[PDB]
């Protein structure tokens, strides 16, 4: 039988406002080789970020920010044409690309039939500060101010050792100067440059100093965060992956501080489920959209500007995989994004669960909308429980509810939202919305183990 919990919506304990453009996707810096890439006639890679949201934005970094050189008579190689980037897995050194100005032209276009914003890699890595002022004044010369949202200055500094990019004795001081250097050669190219930084996990060695020395030189902190990693690991489960985390909690808690202390907002800028690119069997699976989903709303209800899927190729966690030439699909981890659009923005609210222990893993988040319509956003993570879900808090005449599904928790594929799949280029319309069970102030909502369901309130 189901496990009986009671959900409690208290319209009255207002919690963060969700930005309209809290949503986003982080790919490798190597993509940007590829001019069709990121293009104006890629319509299939567009209609997918449309379609998470009409605002949002793409940021471009990775490991493979420290391999990409910018040069003003750069010209793509052929294999550059077919290039399709995946998620650096961080074994090797990446391949050495260089960027052209095709490829930023190309890009604005992209970002002008997205309606996205733009976070953008420089190589600090191995990079000239005079290269990076010179890649920074031709992204604000084609992409413009109201559409950049910041240049970040090398990705995960904290590993570039590990990375073989600095040597072992590389710490926050030497980065700082660094930093310092290619932030003055930048700003004498492009004087109203914005920054964001560290671009690494949160940790007191180097985001805590970051954030005391640079606040005055940057729009917002920009934190990384993987759920499980090495994919060796056989700890690394969908289990795992349901459970609370920890050492996000207190990073969460960490960037609220450095908010207080320094004015600066934070946004997750490079996450996904499992790090080196992935795990197979966990991040390419329904699980996947169920942890991702969840994470969107959980880090907004801790005061996140937004949120930023690592993907690309055909990544293990990529939230869309493909190429111009082959196309694109969504794989399981976008159709928890897609919740996230269909709730859209608004400020959410107390949403307590009790009688709850035997479905610990059952998570749920309440929201007013921008449309004034109450929604509820659930994740039944629990891979063994069903629940009845008895709702209270909330007084309308009729609720509806759009359901997040596979047959199995390890489905690859299979995955369908509001009783339906994402089609070509983003494409999606429900077909199946059943109406929630009760009356004002006493809804009643099954959920199936390992599925997931958005409820919307006239
Ligand atoms: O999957 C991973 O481990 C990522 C970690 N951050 C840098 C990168 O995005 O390039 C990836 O290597």
């Amino acid at each position: 039988s189901p496990v009986r919990v009671g959900l409690s919506v208290d319209a009255s304990a207002l919690g963060h406002t969700i930005p309209p453009d809290y949503t986003g996707l982080s790919y490798e810096q190597a993509q940007m080789a590829n001019p069709n890439y990121f293009s104006g006639a890629n319509t299939q890679l567009a209609g997918f970020l449309r379609t998470l949201g009409r605002q949002g934005v793409l940021r471009i970094g990775g490991n493979t920010s420290e391999y990409t050189f910018w040069n003003r008579h750069a010209k793509p190689t052929a294999a550059d044409e077919h290039l399709a980037a995946g998620p650096d897995k961080g074994h090797h050194a990446a391949a050495r690309e260089v960027i052209t100005p095709e490829a930023v032209n190309n890009l604005s276009e992209f970002l002008d039939k997205t309606g996205w914003k733009l976070i953008y890699g420089l190589n600090l890595g191995k990079g000239t500060p005079e290269n990076a002022a010179d890649e920074a004044a031709y992204v604000m010369e084609t992409i413009g101010a109201d559409r950049l949202l910041a240049f970040q200055l090398g990705n995960e500094p904290d590993l570039f050792y590990r990375n073989g990019i600095r040597p072992a004795s590389y710490d926050f001081a030497a980065y700082a100067g660094d930093w310092q250097r290619f932030f003055t050669a930048i700003r004498k190219r492009v004087p109203n440059a914005p920054f964001a930084g560290p671009d690494t996990a949160y940790n007191t060695k180097w985001l805590v100093p970051f954030a005391d020395k640079f606040k005055h030189d940057v729009k917002f902190i920009s934190s990384h965060y993987y759920a499980e990693g090495p994919p060796t690991d056989p700890s690394m489960t969908i289990e795992r992956l349901m459970k609370p985390n920890p050492r996000l909690l207190g990073e969460t808690a960490g960037l609220k501080q450095v908010e207080a202390d320094t004015g600066l907002p934070f946004r997750l800028t490079e996450t996904n489920s499992c790090y080196q690119g992935g795990k197979q069997g966990v991040s390419d699976t329904f699980a996947a959209a169920l942890w991702a989903g969840d994470l969107m709303y959980q880090q907004a209800a801790a005061g996140s500007t937004g949120i930023n899927f690592h993907g690309g190729g055909y990544g293990w966690y990529t939230p869309v995989a493909g190429t111009p030439e082959d196309g694109f699909i969504a794989r399981p981890e976008y159709y928890g994004m897609l919740l996230f659009a269909q709730a859209g923005a608004g400020q959410l609210l107390g949403a307590k669960l009790t009688d709850n222990s035997a479905a610990p893993l059952l998570t749920a988040y309440a929201l007013r909308g921008t449309d004034g319509r109450t929604r509820i956003a659930l994740f039944n993570k629990n891979l063994d429980a069903d629940v009845e879900v008895a709702i209270s808090g909330v007084a309308s005449p009729s609720g509806t509810v759009l359901r997040l599904e596979a047959p199995r928790a390890d489905d690859t594929t299979d995955v369908t939202f509001g009783g339906a799949p994402v089609g070509a280029s983003g494409s999606w319309s429900p077909l199946v919305q059943e109406y929630v069970p009760g009356h004002s102030g006493q809804f009643v909502l099954h959920m199936r183990k390992a599925s997931g369901a958005l409820l919307e309130f006239a």
